[PDB]
C-alpha cells in the first residue's frame, strides 16, 4: 500500500498514423513490475494490414516495468497510484522521425495506458515501409534530469533483413502526476524487447519486454 | 490545366497537441497563389489559451502559394484540381520535435486544408513554452528528390526577446495525390511568414506568407 | 574605419587536412571582387593527391568578405579589416561522415592569407565521398545570426550526385574578428553558389569559383 | 604465442587543436587487457594551461582494454600484432564538435598510440570553455557494423558543477590494419572513466577507464 503489486494486469489503446496512415491498436497484456518484465498481446483493431513495419511501434507498447535496485531512486513505481506520463521522439537515420505520448494510470491491479504514435517522412523504399526489420537489438537507456524533467536518451538499432542495422534514436521525457516525487540521479536502464509471435499480417502479436536499472560499471 | 484561379479562398482546419495540450484551430483566407502569396485569420476554437508559443504552429498554416518561374517545374499547381498531401518533421535545438501534416484539396475556388499538429519534448523553461518569440526569420526552403519524392529542408530560426535566436531544421515531404505528376528539379523557395495582428493570449491571428520559387544564384 | 579592401583582391591560401586517415596539402591563388561578392582561384594538391575521396567536400573551406553586401546590413566581414578575423566549421553529411575546418584570414596590402585547416571522419567507404560519385554543390543560402555572442552562419547544403541524387550536409559556421569593437550584424542571409570551373583527371588541380550575395530576404530582396 | 598478454603498457602522444588552441599532451600507461582495466599518466606538453574542459579529451586517451566474453568476437584483441585505427565524432548539444583519430600498434608488451583531436564551435560562456564539467557519467556503447566497418555510437553525458548534464553523441569506426580480421555481431560494451587525480592547471591527469562487452539483457 504500496500500490504496485508482485503482479500486475496491463490495459493499452494505442491510436496513430503512420505516413499518412491512421490506426488503432489494442493491447491486454501482465508483468512483474519489480522483476521488471512484461508481455502483451496486440490486436490492430483499425487500419490494418499496417503498410509498416511494426518495430517501430514496439517501444511505445512503462518504465514501472523495470527492476530497480535499492541504491536507485525508483522514479516511476514512486509515481503511483496517481500516475505519470511521457513523450517521446524517435529520429530515424533516414529521416523518419516519430512522436509518441502515453499517460498511465493505474486503477486496482491495473495500468491503463493512453498512447498516440506518429511517424512522418519514411522514405517508401526504406526499411520500416518495406517492412524489412527484424527485432530491435537489447539497449540501453541514459536516465538524467534536465530542466526539472527526467530524460531518457537511448541510441537504439533494428536489425534488418540481410544482417544490417538501422539506427534511431530515442529520447523519452517522463512527468509524474503528482506534485513533488523525487527525482533520481543519473542512471541505465537495460532493455532487450521482443516479439514472442505474429500473425502473417502482424494484426495479432505478442510482445515481450524485459529491463533492469543498474549505475553502470563498476556497480553493476 | 489546374483550375486554380488568382485569387483563391482558403479554408483550414487543424487539430494538435503540444506538451500533451491538445487545441483545435480554425483559419479562413485568400491568397494569390501566382503571386505566391496569401493571408489568413486564425481562431483558437479548443485549448485556449495555449500555453506555448504560438509562432511554432504558423509554417503549417501550402506551396501552391508560392511565385514559380517559367523555368521551374511547378509541383505544386500541377497536382491540382486532384491536390496533393503533405508531412513535415520540426527539430528544434533544445530538443523540442514537432510532426504535422496537411491534405491539401481545392473546390471551386477554395483550397481546403485538413492539418495535424503533434509537439514533444519541450523543456519548460525553453523559450516555446516560456513565450519568448518574436517572429520567424525570413528562409528558404532547399527542394529536392528523395525516394521519388519532392522533399524541402530549411534552417529556420525564431528571433527572440532581446534578438537572440532558436534554431529549427525543418523537412517536408511533399505528394501528389495523382500518379505520375512530374517532379521537379532542385531549386530554392524563399519564404517570409508574419502573424500581422493577434489579440493578447493569440486566441485570434492574423497571419500572412509570401514565397517565391528561384534557382539561387548566379540567376536569381 | 575604412577596410583598407580594394574592389580587387588577390587570394593566397594554403590547406593542410586529414580526411579519413589519408593526409593532404593544397595551395590556392585567387583573385576576386569583395564588393561584387565573386571569386576564383586555382588549387593544387601539393602533398597526398589524387585524393581518394571527393574534391568537392573541400570546396567551400576553400572567407565571406567575398560577399556582396547591400548598405542596410552590417558587414562584420569587410569592417574585421585590415586587422582580419577567423573561422571555423563543422560538416555534417547525411551518413555520418563530419567534417571540421578552420581559416585564420589576414591582409596584407591588395591580398587576403588563408590558412586553412580541415579534417573528416567516419565517411563510409562505399559512400559518394569516398566513391567520388559527387557532382556539385547545390546553390545554397545561409542564415547568418548571433549566438553566444558570436556570428554564426548554419545552411542546409545538397551535393549533387551522379544518378542525379542528392547527399545532404549541414553546416555551421562561427565567425571571429581579430579586432575589438566590430559591430555584430542582425540576422540576414547569404546566397552562395559554388563551381569547379575547370579540373585535371585526378583533381591534383581545380579552378574554383564562388558568387555570394546577401539579403534581408523576403519581401524586400 | 599471444600478441596480447595480461599485463601491458601503453605509450601514447595526442596533438590537437580546440577552438583554435593548439596542444600536445603525453600519455605514460599501463593495462591489463583481458580485465578491461588500465590507468594512465597524461602530462601537457604543449599549450598548458588549457583553457577548456580536459573532460572532452579523456576518451581519446583502446577498446583492447574490454573485457570480452567467449560469445562475442574480440575485434580489437585480434588486431595485433599488427594493430588498428580509429576515427570518431563528438557532438555536443551546444553546437561544440570534435573529430579524433587513434592509430594504435604494438611491440613486445607496449601499445603505441599516435592520436589526433581537434574542436570547434565550442561556445564561450558554455561549460566545456568554462570548465564546469566534473566527470563523464559511466555508459554503454552500442557496437555494430555498417558498410564494412565495426561502429561504435554512444549516448554519453558529463556530469557538470551543480549536478546537470551536458550531452555528447559518440561514433567511433574501429579498422583492423590486417586484411581478414572477422567482425563481431551486435554487442554492448560498458564503459566507466574516471580522472583519478589531477593538479590544479590539469597539466598533469592521472586516468582509468574500465570496459566490458556484453550481449545486453536478457543474457548480463
Ligand atoms: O526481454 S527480451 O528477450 O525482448
Ligand atoms: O510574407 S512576410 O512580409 O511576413
Ligand atoms: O557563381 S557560382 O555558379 O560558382
Ligand atoms: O574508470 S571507472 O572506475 O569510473
Amino acid at each position: 500500500m504500496s500500490a504496485i503489486k508482485p503482479d500486475m494486469k496491463i490495459n493499452l489503446r494505442m491510436e496513430g498514423n503512420v505516413n499518412g496512415h491512421h490506426f488503432v491498436i489494442d493491447g491486454d497484456g501482465t508483468g512483474k513490475p519489480f522483476e521488471g518484465k512484461q508481455s502483451m498481446d496486440l490486436e490492430v483493431k483499425e487500419g490494418g494490414p499496417l503498410p509498416f513495419a511494426f518495430d517501430i511501434l514496439t517501444t511505445a507498447f512503462n518504465r514501472v516495468f523495470a527492476e530497480y535496485p535499492d541504491h536507485i531512486q525508483d522514479y516511476f513505481k514512486q509515481s503511483f497510484p496517481k500516475g505519470y506520463s511521457w513523450e517521446r521522439s524517435l529520429t530515424f537515420e533516414d529521416g523518419g522521425i516519430c512522436i509518441a505520448r502515453n499517460d498511465i494510470t493505474m486503477e486496482g491491479d491495473t495500468f491503463y495506458n493512453k498512447v498516440r504514435f506518429h511517424g512522418v517522412n519514411f522514405p517508401a523504399n526504406g526499411p520500416v515501409m518495406q517492412k524489412k526489420t527484424l527485432k530491435w537489438e537489447p539497449s540501453t537507456e541514459k536516465m538524467y534530469v534536465r530542466d526539472g524533467v527526467l530524460t531518457g536518451d537511448i541510441t537504439m538499432a533494428l536489425l534488418l533483413e540481410g544482417n544490417a542495422h538501422y539506427r534511431c534514436d530515442s529520447r523519452t521525457t517522463y512527468k509524474a502526476k503528482e506534485k513533488g516525487v523525487k527525482l533520481p540521479g543519473y542512471h541505465l536502464v537495460d532493455h532487450c524487447i521482443e516479439i514472442l509471435s505474429h500473425d502473417k499480417d502482424y494484426n495479432k502479436v505478442k510482445l515481450y519486454e524485459h529491463a533492469v536499472a543498474h549505475s553502470g560499471l563498476p556497480d553493476n
